[PDB]
Order: C-alpha cells, then sequence, then structure tokens
DNA sequence: GCTATAAATGGGCA
DNA sequence: TGCCCATTTATAGC
C-alpha cells in the first residue's frame, strides 16, 4: 500500500454541500453567535465549530463550503453540524449532495532535495521560481495532483478528491525526490 | 504576516 | 465573460 513506508498526513479537508433552501444571511448572523457576516467583503456568513475544528461558509442559495476538518469523516460531520444549526436557526435545511471537493496532505521524506535539479529534469511539470516562492511546483498529470517540493523533504500534496489520489501521487513523486536527494 | 497551491462558494465590476 | 472577493491547511523564505 505504502512502499515509500511514509503516509501522507491528511491536513485539510474543503466539501461541499447543499442545504436546499434559501436562507436570510442577515437573520442567520444576528441569531447565530459563532457567525460573522460582512457582505462587502465577501457574500458569506462565516460560522466555525469546536469539533471538529472547522469553518463553515453559507450563503443566501442554500450552498454551503466546509474547511478545515483534517478527514472526510470529520468534514462530513462538521458540515452536517452547521446544517443542524441552520435547522434550529427557523431554515428547512437538508443535506443534499454532500461532497469532498479537495483533500490537502503533507509528509517528511527526511532527506533534502535538489530541486533545480529536479526542476530541470522535469520541465513539463515544474515551476521552481525560488525567488518567488521557496517550493516547486510540480503539477502531476497522473493523478492530476499538485505536489510543493522543499529543499527540506516537506512535501504538501493537493487537489485531491479521493485519499487515495494523495497516496499514490506521493509514491509516484518518492522515486524522483531520491533520484535528486541533496547529497 | 506576505509570496504559491488546490478546491468549492458569490457579489461586484471592467 | 472572467477575475478577485474570503476561507482552510501544510510548507519556507522575505
Amino acid at each position: 500500500k505504502h512502499p515509500s513506508g511514509i503516509v501522507p498526513t491528511l491536513q485539510n479537508i474543503v466539501s461541499t454541500v447543499n442545504l436546499d433552501c434559501k436562507l436570510d444571511l442577515k437573520a442567520i448572523a444576528l441569531q447565530a453567535r459563532n457567525a460573522e457576516y460582512n457582505p462587502k467583503r465577501f457574500a458569506a456568513v462565516i460560522m466555525r465549530i469546536r469539533e471538529p475544528k472547522t469553518t463553515a461558509l453559507i450563503f443566501a442559495s442554500g450552498k454551503m463550503v466546509c474547511t478545515g476538518a483534517k478527514s472526510e469523516d470529520f468534514s462530513k460531520m462538521a458540515a452536517r453540524k452547521y446544517a443542524r444549526i441552520v435547522q434550529k436557526l427557523g431554515f428547512p435545511a437538508k443535506f443534499k449532495d454532500f461532497k469532498i471537493q479537495n483533500i490537502v496532505g503533507s509528509c517528511d521524506v527526511k532527506f533534502p532535495i535538489r530541486l533545480e535539479g529536479l526542476a530541470y529534469s522535469h520541465a513539463a511539470f515544474s515551476s521552481y521560481e525560488p525567488e518567488l516562492f521557496p517550493g516547486l511546483i510540480y503539477r502531476m498529470k497522473v493523478p492530476k495532483i499538485v505536489l510543493l517540493i522543499f529543499v527540506s523533504g516537506k512535501i504538501v500534496i493537493t487537489g485531491a478528491k479521493m485519499r487515495d489520489e494523495t497516496y499514490k501521487a506521493f509514491e509516484n513523486i518518492y522515486p524522483v525526490l531520491s533520484e535528486f536527494r541533496k547529497i
């Protein structure tokens, strides 16, 4: 399953769900305490809960974004809590089309990387402009996953909708990181 | 904190 | 017609 012997740690999950009922954001921001609505800046009510530690963006359309959870289950669970709070506030909220939209993972290969050599050998996939951002941007095609590679050996993997894509992206890159280990 | 990465949502605006 | 708007999270160097 994880030939490298390293398993990327899931750090952030963004999911979305349709409450399937229009919402009065101004009424939600007044009644709810764990909220903050400033439409001139963003069209959403920003709500937060302690467990699972997450943040929700609630829109008048009934659409909702859930960010911050450390697992897919935690995300859905948190999304359900927001929906219940909305329901309790007075709206006929449902839990329609729950979908995991992005999973962010990270791991440490515990060895330094020669980013410039890696970038040069994989120019079709890399973007390494150290003066702007210190990490190399590797946009993997299969699976379609973006990996941020640092000299420290620390790797961030994002864009996955299924955790196995995160795991696969890593396993695919491992041999490449090894080939360019900084000695 | 800013730089960069992915993803979803929306109001505004050239 | 597209783009930033704000939110989250790991990462590291101004």
